[PDB]
């Protein structure tokens, strides 16, 4: 009456089966296996206990020829939300003038392009800043360094709390420079570059010693095709520097409604789980909407991440179909943002920073 | 100075600066420009709006160019939205939650729904009738029913359909009908589910409005046999060129970890990741619960047949996976351990799921 069918099964799973059965087809994510339909219910009840998968009946779909054949992806059985007290006490120290005035000084530069003076400048004085509130809050385990661009006299500036702590690090970012001629760069990115040195000014005035390094970077020459963060991405790889997520701020003030607190978590050249995690602490502590958009390929400098396979999310002030239409030109001021929706992005930073880089 | 940049085609057709071509492919062009010239590329991608452009100079030439390209985001294509709020919250307010309790109560009461048995066969039986009942009552015209075969397994897998003759690319809602062997009332797993989408076919069938697109119905054969059923339907459907634009998957709706949260799980594992996150804006717009996130692994459920063959699908579920329901693949898989509102709210989603993309 019992017939034989054939199992494709996880490796996980293949390597404790002890009922009778063949190996018809083997690679490394998986068995093809023979086995009568009697047994079958046995491997059910196995693999709930194992808990890294079940199994697809392939009968129909067929014997090792066909097998290794149809042979030519198993997912593993994190990001979550266990630092509460801590999250929000820091999301209380948030200071939103501060975010303010460091976007008054960034805008006040004739430019912050990658091929001028005033984008080295511009480098330089968030080099001085960074490192003038690590001495301000007394915090002994920091480190700054430029990371040269190549021909581009701007570089991008890499900094660190944590600096000998050996695990995968937590990377914040954002982009420092703007196009050249009269640009304010106010919402591209100077809101970005703002809300993330609001949140690293929090981090170095805690007195917490985390689990992981936390980088917070302004990447130079994003707006030549992620010039700076590839560097940056291959200066990590030449020193061994490991990475367990990245998040990208590029445009954290421009509402398109100013009564519509919504931020939008982008899709397309980024980490599904870590974006899924994004929406989840923006809702947990932010208590503002999510939405979904994708803004094309080489977007910012999350893609220098993706593309080497190290997990990377870009959350972002609009959607891309209702951009601020005064990106890209002088118009990009600061009158035109919401100081609200910049502080928000400065929240999710921190959060993302305490969580992950707590655990 | 030159500069080179990996532009995507869509782009790389607009460009009217001088440019040398290095490499290319079905997606991307690698172009050598003067560096004078790429703030111009940056107005210009700013304005065709399908994608920038990266600066690829530090890794290179043309051999490394094209050893460089060994895809480009579509930005201006159809996407998932919430459009028909009046119509789904009317059909939400006809959800009858004693319907699915009785759903229930008749398909537990089988000493098991194996696909090996004629109690799995009187199963499949028993729902086809009931969606056939169900279509006469409301004086639904446009339906149909059919069993796909399940190879040696004697339970055939139930499809349905709403709006037969409609030549577009469907919408499919599922669930599993069957459970192991031994006395298994299979509440959780997946009488819940199985219970849940019959009460939404209710509500669809009970409608008067015509959709843009046929709305499928099914409930699966031989889930517990590694995803048989749903496969041999897989397969039906692309045998007989039946396109399918959208699937979602209920597969256990009723247990609740803490009966006081009403959190509801997308799983992100073999599902669509567009499609997954609609179902989250589904959730928090229709459904008013919390949605959290999880993954449940190689042959989870019916939804992976379809992923698989690239067709978009979805899974959301009664809880996580590390807090699943414990009874699962018991005789104690029973009723009474299950929540009615949480088996409601699946429901819902399937009802809203289907009325928002079968609108469009
Ligand atoms: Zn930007
Ligand atoms: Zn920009
Ligand atoms: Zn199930
Ligand atoms: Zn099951």
């Amino acid at each position: 009456s019992p017939v034989h069918e054939q199992l494709q099964v996880p490796q996980c799973l293949a390597a404790k089966i002890t009922v009778p059965h063949k190996i018809l087809a083997e690679n490394k994510e998986f068995k093809i296996i023979d086995v009568l339909s009697s047994d079958v219910e046995t491997l059910t009840i196995l693999a709930d206990k194992v808990s890294c998968g079940h199994f697809v009946n392939v009968s129909h779909k067929l014997q090792q020829q066909s097998a290794q054949k149809l042979l030519q992806g198993v997912s593993k059985l994190v990001y979550e939300i266990k630092h509460e007290e801590e999250v929000n006490a820091a999301l209380k120290e948030i200071v939103s003038d501060n975010i303010w005035q460091t976007l008054t000084h960034m805008t006040s530069y004739y430019n912050r392009s990658a091929t001028k003076d005033t984008g080295v400048e511009t480098a330089n004085w968030l080099k001085s800043k960074f490192e003038q509130m690590a001495v301000e809050y007394g915090r002994t385990d920091t480190s700054t360094f430029f990371v040269k661009t190549g021909w581009y006299k701007q570089p991008s500036l890499v900094t660190v709390i944590g600096k000998d702590i050996k695990a995968p690090a937590i990377v914040i970012g954002a982009h420092m420079d703007t196009l050249d001629g009269r640009m304010p760069g106010a919402g591209d990115d100077g809101s970005g570059s703002s809300s993330i040195m609001e949140a690293a000014r929090v981090i170095l005035s805690s007195k917490t010693t985390f689990k992981r390094p936390i980088y917070f970077i302004w990447y130079a020459a994003e707006e030549r095709g992620l010039v700076g963060s590839q560097h940056v991405v291959q200066h990590f790889q030449e020193q061994s520097i490991p990475v367990k997520a990245v998040v990208q701020f590029d445009m954290t003030g421009y509402r398109n409604d100013a009564n519509d607190p919504t931020m939008w978590v982008f899709t397309d050249y980024t980490d599904r789980d870590l974006s899924n995690y994004l929406a989840k602490l923006i809702d947990h502590y932010i208590h503002v909407p999510v939405d979904y958009s994708r803004c094309g390929y080489g977007c910012s400098d999350h893609a220098s991440w993706n593309e080497e396979d190290i997990p990377a999310a870009f959350p972002c002030e609009t959607s891309f179909a209702d951009h601020n239409p005064y990106i890209h030109t002088s118009s990009d001021k600061m009158d035109l943002l919401n100081l609200e929706h910049m502080t928000n992005f400065s929240k999710l930073a921190v959060a993302f920073a305490i969580e992950l880089a707590s655990e």
